[PDB]
C-alpha cells in the first residue's frame, strides 16, 4: 500500500477565477495540507474543490490518508500550485 500522489485536475495552473480540484490518488479518511495547515480535515471525500482559483489558493499542498486510529497512515509528495494571472 503506497504514498498517495496528489494531483491537480484539470491543471495546478488554473486561470484565476477558474475551478479546479485536488485529487488524493492512493477504510481510508483523507486530509489537505496547504503550506503547514489544513484545509480539509479528515473525510470520506478524496477531492478538495476549489470552485474558484484566485491569488490565496496559490502555495504548496499536500494530501494525508489514513485510517481513524492511524494503523495507517501516508502522506503525498507536494504540489505547488500556481494560479495563473
Amino acid at each position: 500500500f503506497p504514498a498517495p500522489i496528489l494531483r491537480a485536475v484539470p491543471s495546478a495552473e488554473p486561470q484565476a477565477g477558474s475551478p479546479m480540484t485536488l485529487s488524493c490518488q492512493t477504510r481510508l479518511l483523507f486530509s489537505f495540507y496547504k503550506d503547514g495547515r489544513i484545509v480539509q480535515s479528515r473525510g470520506l471525500s478524496s477531492e478538495f474543490q476549489i470552485p474558484t482559483a484566485s491569488e490565496d489558493h496559490s502555495g504548496s499542498y499536500w494530501c494525508e490518508a489514513a485510517t481513524e486510529d492511524n494503523q495507517v497512515w501516508k502522506q503525498s509528495p507536494q504540489l505547488e500550485i500556481r494560479v495563473q494571472g
